[PDB]
Order: C-alpha cells, then sequence, then structure tokens
C-alpha cells in the first residue's frame, strides 16, 4: 500500500481558543488514556503498510489516533471540547468498524473507551 498523510494538526487559518474543558482534555483525558497498558496501538496513525493491511484505508476514510489528538490539543487546533470528543469517538468507532467484535484490538479499544467515558463524565463546566 501507501499510507495516507496523517490528519492535519495545525492550521494557521483556523481560529484558536483555550478553555478549561480543552485544558482538561489534554492534561487529564489524553494523559490518562495515553498511560493505559493498551494505549500504544492507538498512539499513532495506523501504519497499514507495516501491518500489512492493504484494505485498511479502503474501509477507514476518517482515520484518527491519540498522537494526532495530542498534537491538535497542543496546537490549540480545536475551538471547542466537542470537536476533540468527536475525534476520540472516531478513533474508537474506526476500531469497531475495521475489526471483528471480540478481537484483541477491539478489547483494547473497549478498555480505553470505558476509561474515556469515565473521564468525560467528570468534564468541568465551562469558564
Ligand atoms: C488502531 C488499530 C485498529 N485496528 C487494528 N487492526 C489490525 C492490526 C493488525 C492486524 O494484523 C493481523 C496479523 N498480524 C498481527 C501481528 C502478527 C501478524 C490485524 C488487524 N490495529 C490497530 N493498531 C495496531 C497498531 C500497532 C500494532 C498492532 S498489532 O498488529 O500488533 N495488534 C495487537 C497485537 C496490538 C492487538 C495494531
Amino acid at each position: 500500500s501507501m499510507n495516507p498523510p496523517p490528519p492535519e494538526t495545525s492550521n494557521p487559518n483556523k481560529p484558536k481558543r483555550q478553555t478549561n474543558q480543552l485544558q482538561y482534555l489534554l492534561r487529564v483525558v489524553l494523559k490518562t488514556l495515553w498511560k493505559h497498558q493498551f494505549a500504544w496501538p492507538f498512539q499513532q496513525p495506523v501504519d497499514a503498510v507495516k501491518l500489512n493491511l492493504p484494505d485498511y484505508y479502503k474501509i477507514i476514510k476518517t482515520p484518527m489516533d491519540m498522537g494526532t489528538i495530542k498534537k491538535r490539543l497542543e496546537n490549540n487546533y480545536y475551538w471547542n471540547a466537542q470537536e476533540c470528543i468527536q475525534d476520540f469517538n472516531t478513533m474508537f468507532t474506526n476500531c469497531y468498524i475495521y475489526n471483528k467484535p471480540g478481537d484483541d484490538i477491539v478489547l483494547m479499544a473497549e478498555a480505553l473507551e470505558k476509561l474515556f467515558l469515565q473521564k468525560i463524565n467528570e468534564l468541568p463546566t465551562e469558564e
């Protein structure tokens, strides 16, 4: 195959904002998920060439990963928390679409998602 370029993480033409919810998403949510024992397959874009998955980007047209999310948060790429939450959800969904239920990678994603939802429930209120 060829891998696609990774998702954009910095846009000089996109307005930037720093809020307590976005700060929480970086300093608590991203941080906590990153350190999970099953996080590492989700820490960078899927290298479908290295993994020998010629159909990966035929099926997954909206790829997302936590390396990308980390950079977007760092670069104040998001205007609001929902845009970031959507990226996490896209990452999980992508795993559940490409892989069979019960597969080891799916069980890993499910562990991360449970933790994610726990942290999102404790999202601070704005301002
Ligand atoms: C985010 C993500 C979503 N889906 C997948 N699916 C997937 C990945 C690789 C696959 O290859 C199957 C056969 N090989 C697996 C290792 C020996 C040969 C089959 C399916 N992988 C993902 N990431 C991933 C990243 C790095 C390594 C691997 S892995 O192939 O080592 N799979 C685990 C053992 C981590 C479950 C997987």
